[PDB]
């Protein structure tokens, strides 16, 4: 599913991401935009043979099981395919564990490079929340 900007913002808010570990909703929407262009089915392969999945591009090296990332973990205890669902629950829950792991949203390279230090509240402007 390809979300609209405000539709995703709303869904994220309902799933408890607005200000989760201090990151305002625009942070999460901005991160989704640049990770996946709001497409739950986005996948991308990494140089190490791992793969990123879903709206927040969660990596099979640490967080999910895809059956093809040797010597990886599955810290969210989910098949990586679950991160591609139109239902973003699994992505959100896994993102909460990731953002709690010590580096905050710096875990998402696109967040650090295109969202951090910018006016992220622009991403939720106009939305009914
Ligand atoms: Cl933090």
């Amino acid at each position: 599913k390809v979300f609209g900007r405000c539709e995703l913002a709303a869904a994220m808010k309902r799933h408890g991401l607005d200000n989760y570990r201090g990151y305002s909703l625009g942070n999460w929407v901005c991160a989704a935009k640049f990770e996946s262009n709001f497409n739950t089915q986005a996948t991308n392969r990494n140089t190490d043979g791992s793969t990123d999945y879903g709206i927040l591009q969660i990596n099979s090296r640490w967080w999910c099981n895809d059956g093809r990332t040797p010597g990886s973990r599955n810290l969210c205890n989910i098949p990586c395919s679950a991160l591609l669902s139109s239902d973003i629950t699994a992505s959100v829950n896994c993102a909460k564990k990731i953002v709690s792991d010590g580096n905050g949203m710096n875990a998402w390279v696109a967040w650090r490079n295109r969202c951090k230090g910018t006016d992220v509240q622009a991403w939720i402007r106009g939305c009914r929340l």
